[PDB]
């Protein structure tokens, strides 16, 4: 219990995971401000509250404060992983069977300090459509929900792909804060790796040549989401300098620009890369990640669930590292929801 | 209303971010040294908490025209004379002044530079040289300070432009406006939001405002946005809140498009009228919002002997990954080395 940060590679990818291990004083000073948030403000996305999350931020550990900044700036990161958050399980009580029911009195704690270390990274946001606009949303196994494509399944592998991929307001961070995981259920994560692909399909999959789709998991805005459904803009895969970058890509919703077969080979060519290069990250209870979404697609192995109350319960935010950006999609300055308005 | 946002530091707090800023000039060499810059968003979290409240509300108000932070510690005597060129403004007795602007910047985004103005310095210098009195750059006099947005060509322009005055001796306002989207029409904001604009480099960008010595490679694209601009609209976002990217000396509409032409003399007459005056005083340091304001500067007659106006100037992105394509590698700062 005492504190240690480091680099953990995965294939060419030497800083892919940035781990911090919290001492107990660094868990405590933690816990303690969570406690304290949750004691002035109404909710963990609260407007009172999301005013004051970038400033609160700053009173985490100092040592942890660096670490995150350098993870912050690292344009080849995976995941940031933050181990060794207090979870008092006895208090917590039982793993909610629906997210409708996961906002619990018991349970604010987590979600406050979830956004406390989100807003080192950049601002929190949520989705219209998603758990009915919660920026601090939950990942848990949902009875009659086993096969589902979302992220309540259980039984049938979670895809792998960009954070809404289809939407140039995508997140940069993908948050997840684990409350339980009993079995060590784990995220996957892969990133590409440019020198194990053709330099031929790496520049095909720079070019304009495939439609993203949303998910039907996801008005001027809605009118957008219907477009981006029927008549889908042409996009690239790949966007950036050629040393760094960025993927956006969904394993099921992506398709290369009608009769361009050559864009569907790149693709294909990509999509068994990925699948080749997938690692994993468990979080065990009071482990956090945040996922570069900039770099990374992720999803989720097959697990059993019980649905006894004892399953696998994370928190989970997405961060911009703009929020100016998406105020076309938001309702009002301070709003944090994207497609609210 | 709150577009202007002014904290006024107590004696106390204006000690407090003094002595963190001489701190990091004990530590550091220069106050965009790359081993500080790394460390500058963890050291911003010392400045004074009540600063720092102030300086978030000013980050997510979307209408902000600017942030001013009024009173810090300003040392005219240790400081000594203007320098006579930016080319000199890099003073041992200034470094103090670099550090705390780059603190109070890192709470709002990250600095950035131009590999293409003043040597790829992000801690610029705004002081009045002889003979560029009548010049459109920030080292006139003489010639009032065009409003603009700044940076406006690019795509990688700041989301905030810092000001640290360290001395105004007569008291030579910054210009500022922004736009009233009902007070223009909203027949004239559709046009505005067409990419039916030119908005070419300020002549700052060029390699007449750089050292002799500064690679060619680095002016090629300054030169291709000056000679062959991209179509590009002046207003963006939201109808309700949206962002303003125009130069008033760089900014012509696209050949052919009188209505074009229409929208931007009618802005231009809008703009001009509305400019309104903020005075940074010796230890007053602002943050324009460069997505919601232009800003100019009012004409002035400098002495040079040593007196003159003096500012310390950066540039902010709310989001450096961003902007990769055009820098060197992750932490370099300098856009357009890449
Ligand atoms: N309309 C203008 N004068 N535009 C250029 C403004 C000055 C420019 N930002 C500089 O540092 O020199
Ligand atoms: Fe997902
Ligand atoms: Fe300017």
């Amino acid at each position: 219990h005492h504190h240690s940060s480091g680099l953990v590679p995965r294939g060419s990818h030497m800083t892919a995971i940035r781990e911090i291990r919290l001492s107990e004083p660094e868990s405590a000073q933690a816990a303690l401000l969570a406690l304290e948030c949750a004691q002035r403000y109404a909710e963990p996305d609260s407007a009172d509250f999301l005013a004051d999350a970038a400033v609160l931020a700053h009173d985490l550990p100092r040592a942890v404060r660096r670490e995150v900044e350098r993870a912050r700036l690292d344009d080849r990161l995976h995941a940031l992983v933050v181990r060794g958050n207090d979870v008092d399980q006895d208090a917590l009580g039982p793993t909610p069977p629906h997210w409708r029911q996961a906002r619990t009195a018991a349970s604010r704690r987590y979600g406050f300090l979830l956004v406390l270390y989100a807003s080192l990274l950049g601002d929190v946001v949520g989705w219209a459509t998603q758990q009915d606009g919660r920026v601090v949303t939950d990942v848990l196994p949902i009875e009659g929900q086993e096969d589902s494509l979302v992220s309540s399944s259980s039984s049938v592998e979670l895809g792998w792909h960009t954070e809404d991929a289809f939407s140039p307001y995508r997140a940069d961070y993908v948050g997840l804060f684990s409350l339980r995981n009993p079995d060590s259920v784990a995220t996957t994560v892969a990133g590409l790796d440019p020198d194990l692909v053709g330099p031929a399909v790496v520049d095909v999959l720079f070019g304009e040549r495939f439609h993203i789709r949303p998910d039907n998991s996801h008005s001027d805005y809605f009118a957008g989401i219907v477009e981006a459904v029927e008549n889908p803009r042409a996009v690239s895969i790949l966007r950036g300098h050629r040393d760094a970058p960025q993927l956006c890509v969904d394993s099921d919703f992506t398709t290369a620009v009608d009769g361009d077969a050559e864009a569907a080979g790149a693709l294909d060519t990509l999509i068994k890369h990925l699948g080749g290069a997938l690692y994993e990250v468990v979080l065990g209870p009071g482990d956090v990640a945040f996922l570069d979404n900039r770099n990374v697609v992720h999803g989720r192995r097959p697990f059993r669930a019980r649905f006894d109350g004892t399953d696998r319960w994370l928190k989970r935010i997405n961060v911009t590292a703009d929020l100016r950006k998406s105020r076309a999609a938001r309702r009002d300055a301070q709003a944090r929801v994207l497609g609210e308005a």
